[PDB]
């Protein structure tokens, strides 16, 4: 067993450049990370640099990080990303219209996303915690579920907060087993890791995923 | 009337519909050149301002990172325009222009001003808090020569805002051809006269009625 299997290696800073997402991708190889999270721009670097290591996945962020553009240009911007070689999508939710309990606008958005990874990719739902009631925290999870998402997530990691112990307690119970729950924002160290895992947390978002990691080799030397 | 010379701008990730209400409405009634919403909201926008020509709809375009694909930006300032906006303020590859690939980072403006071609204006946000002064210089160009209207400070969603020293380096590099557009950081009448007096031909902000009411 090893935390480095449940993390997605992220770099989504505007100013990142090529050289940074070789090192990201090389990183990735040498951990045997979950995947690497790059913006759209990248994504074909990313799937060739990555092409004979695939157990780590491409993933690229979807109407990110504001989601407040419209399904249509979600579900474009899905496809484009899976012809360049994405096999993992994270979208972020129309948050706007769950505030106004538009739900049919919300499950629409989140289903473009969905029908376009259908059968090609995983799709992550960004519900962005920080932002939300307790109530649409709830209502946003129950949504993705009926969408046919594959994770709920707590954070874009641009926003005011994180991930939560008590969030992804309460993501883990609405969706049961049936989604996976992933765990970003604010997870700096293996002791945040650990505290996501046992919340309920399969997937942890992170840019210090090697600081985890070695923090987790660190317990079995001297 | 510097009302006439406002983008009034409210971009924030948890906007409300009754917020585009109040900001349509605040916006024909100080008669502001734009409002600048996210796509979700230009329907709604333009059709709350149908009566009011003077006032045109702006959103944002690969917004606020610049780095997705030049097709996601062209497809997105075309359905932009189908829902009713007339100008779209996009974001420059930062990554790209940083790594030297101006090719790509022309290419990627020259997506969405042929998307907008003859429809709409074409704002090139090129983020100033994260680019040298030689970048500043070279975002410009490229945006002159992939047609362009505007070149704009900031996108509201990063560390610096507009300041007298960039608006003018923008202005001596594009002349009278292109309008340059202060966005980030103004909040009074002070701050918009001085970005003006520099070279500024119109104006990004949340606070534009507390700057008009400031003109007494």
């Amino acid at each position: 067993r090893s935390i480095a299997q449940m993390i997605d290696h992220t770099l989504l800073k505007p100013n990142t450049t090529e050289d940074q997402i070789v090192k990201l991708c090389e990183e990735a190889k040498e951990y045997s990370f979950a995947s690497v999270c790059v913006n759209p721009t990248w994504v074909a670097l990313a799937a060739q640099l990555l092409k004979d290591a695939p157990d780590v996945k491409v993933c690229t962020v979807i109407g990110f990080p504001l989601g407040a553009t419209t399904p249509e240009v979600k579900a474009f911007e899905t496809t484009n990303a899976i012809e360049n070689g994405a096999t993992e999508v994270d979208m972020v939710i129309n948050i706007g219209a769950l505030k106004d309990k538009q739900y049919e606008l919300v499950g629409r958005d989140i289903q473009a996303v969905v029908k376009a990874a259908e059968g090609k990719a995983l799709t992550k739902v960004i519900i962005e915690t920080s932002l939300l009631t307790e109530e649409e925290k709830k209502a946003a999870c129950e949504l993705a579920v009926k969408a046919g998402a594959d994770f709920v997530k707590t954070s874009t990691g641009f926003s005011g907060g994180g991930a939560t112990a008590e969030d992804i307690a309460l993501m883990r119970k609405v969706v049961g087993p049936n989604l996976g729950v992933l765990a970003s924002g604010g997870v700096r160290d293996l002791s945040d890791a650990k505290a996501m895992i046992d919340a309920g947390a399969t997937r942890i978002g992170a840019s210090a995923g090697v600081a985890i990691v070695n923090g987790e080799r660190s317990e079995g030397s001297y």
